[PDB]
């Protein structure tokens, strides 16, 4: 049963479902195994692949989600039942910590997606058909969660692959499979959907 790691992927030639997508200090990063591709805030051709180890050497060989906390521009990485927090490429003291240190229940063993909602600066952690709202200031979970994605959100599917709110202009992108949904922060109405290859990788 032991197997060899994966081969380096070709972004536009093959169908890649990324492990996480996030905007870290201006740039949009696409994660897939030990690889990363970066594009500077657009819809055009990412520079890569580079290795996740070039920037964050402590991380395991595959992540489940990643977002950046606005309060202090820190990067938060989820992998299995643990999370790491970095300043830049500097791991913070006391990490990895089990997901429960964030207020998530013991049963949650993997996270699907995560981002910071610019409309209220809160953090949303998605896992399966439910999500949690984390208060980054009080550094604690809010009351009344988790809630089901289907109940609380507008046409957002379960089992998301990633989610991002681009600092530029108030629109939240929800990624799933080969597609993404675009939500208007204010209205919360799905303004459109499109292709990740076309609209994000600039294939
Ligand atoms: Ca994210
Ligand atoms: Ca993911
Ligand atoms: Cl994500």
């Amino acid at each position: 049963t032991p197997t060899l790691g994966p081969v380096t992927p070709e972004i536009c030639k093959q169908d890649i479902v990324f492990d996480g997508i996030a905007q870290i200090r201006g740039e949009i990063f696409f994660f897939k195994d030990r690889f990363i591709w970066r594009t500077v805030t657009p819809r055009d051709k990412p520079m890569g692949p580079l290795l996740v180890a070039t920037f964050w050497p402590e991380l395991p060989e595959k992540i489940d989600a990643v977002y950046e906390a606005p309060q202090e521009e820190k990067a938060v990485f989820f992998a299995g039942n643990e999370y790491w927090i970095y300043s830049a490429s500097t791991l913070e003291r006391g990490y990895p910590k089990p997901l429960t240190s964030l207020g998530l229940p013991p049963d949650v063993q993997r996270v699907d997606a995560a981002f910071n909602w610019s409309k209220n600066k809160k953090t949303y952690i998605f896992a399966g058909d439910k999500f949690w709202r984390y208060n980054e200031v009080k550094k604690k979970m809010d009351p009344g969660f988790p809630k089901l994605i289907a109940d609380a959100w507008n046409a957002i599917p379960d089992n998301l692959d990633a989610v991002v709110d681009l600092q530029g202009g108030g629109h939240s992108y929800f990624f799933k499979g080969a597609y993404y949904l675009k939500l208007e922060n204010q209205s919360l109405k799905s303004v459109k959907f499109g292709s990740i290859k076309s609209d994000w990788l600039g294939c």
